[PDB]
């Protein structure tokens, strides 16, 4: 499809809309239980956003292919590092803390840069969908903090530890695009009782073009000792080092796992610190029994 004006009974961001900023239609929704949608037109939108709505929030971005990520029109961009801003949740671009949200087809970028972490969207929230947006950075891009997490048809970018936390998260048939050598994830998972898993499945997995990283890319570390990390029915390009996963946390027992997956960095046979399985997970196990309520299946 494509989207060229706001859904049936959103409110309008853009030159031409009824609000110029998208912080300004937030503010607008107010305090509400309400189901409510936003409808952003074309732009660099130069903010940093708190999404704290009370009701279920959706918000889409203009695009002539809603299908995919690769013609999206609206950029939301700032810069500052965590240690700038005093956390790594102050750092971000967008920080969502609603429950339910959903976006379509818009790009977050956070412009520091290689040196510090600088998140481009935390997800702190339960029932969070993310449908062919974008997320770039370099350093602690996309903070998948906590709560169920889906993302679909989306780009994520960066290098160094590009997404963590201890959501449990489940990455489809997207792009993860590393801009320098690092680790992907680095899941936060820390005890037994946890029931997280981040799911990477039927994604692609290659360098930023122009840059030159042959072997130098781990699928990820453990940021805390039970990092739970599946990598299935994916393309994983020569980037990846045949050791695969490397170290963070001293101790570390992380739950590292890979399953059908093809490209020149799949080759197992010198991986290290993984464990055998002999099947891919599903949707039930990484997002609960009730994800059909709220993943949108159109993806
Ligand atoms: C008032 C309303 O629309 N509530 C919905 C709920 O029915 C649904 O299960 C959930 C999915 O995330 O979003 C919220
Ligand atoms: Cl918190």
């Amino acid at each position: 499809e494509s989207r060229t004006s706001a859904p049936s009974g959103c409110l309008t961001v853009g030159s031409d809309g009824t609000y110029s900023t998208i912080g300004d239609a937030l503010d607008a929704l107010g305090s509400s239980t309400s189901s409510a949608c936003i409808y952003v037109a074309s732009g660099t939108y130069e903010e940093q956003l708190t999404i704290d709505y009370a009701g279920n929030l959706t918000l889409y971005g203009e695009t002539t292919d809603t299908s995919t990520y690769k013609d999206n029109v609206v950029t939301i961009t700032h810069t500052i590092s965590s240690p700038d801003a005093g956390s790594l949740d102050k750092s971000a671009t967008v920080n969502v803390v609603s429950d339910g949200f959903s976006m379509y087809n818009i790009n977050v970028e956070n412009g520091y840069g290689e040196g510090a972490q600088a998140v481009a969207l935390v997800g702190n929230a339960d029932q969070l969908g993310f449908y062919g947006c974008q997320f770039s950075g370099y350093q602690d891009t996309l903070y998948v903090k906590a709560g169920t997490q889906y993302y679909s048809n989306c780009m994520i970018e960066g290098a160094v530890d590009y997404i963590f936390g201890d959501a449990s998260v489940w990455f489809g048939e997207c792009d993860i695009v590393s801009n320098g050598a690092g680790a992907i994830t680095a899941s936060s998972r820390e005890t037994s009782s946890d029931s997280g898993w981040y799911a990477i499945d039927n994604c692609n997995i290659k360098a930023a073009s122009g840059v030159s990283l042959t072997e130098e890319v781990y699928l990820g570390r453990p940021w805390r000792v039970l990092a739970r990390v599946i990598y299935q029915n994916s393309v994983l390009s020569d980037i990846i080092n045949p050791k695969g996963w490397t170290t963070m946390a001293d101790g570390a027992t992380p739950l590292y796992y890979e399953y059908n997956n093809s490209g020149a960095g799949s080759d197992t046979s010198d991986r290290e610190y993984e464990t055998s399985i002999s099947a891919a997970v599903d949707k039930t196990t990484v997002l609960g029994e009730t994800w059909g309520d709220w993943i949108d299946r159109s993806y």
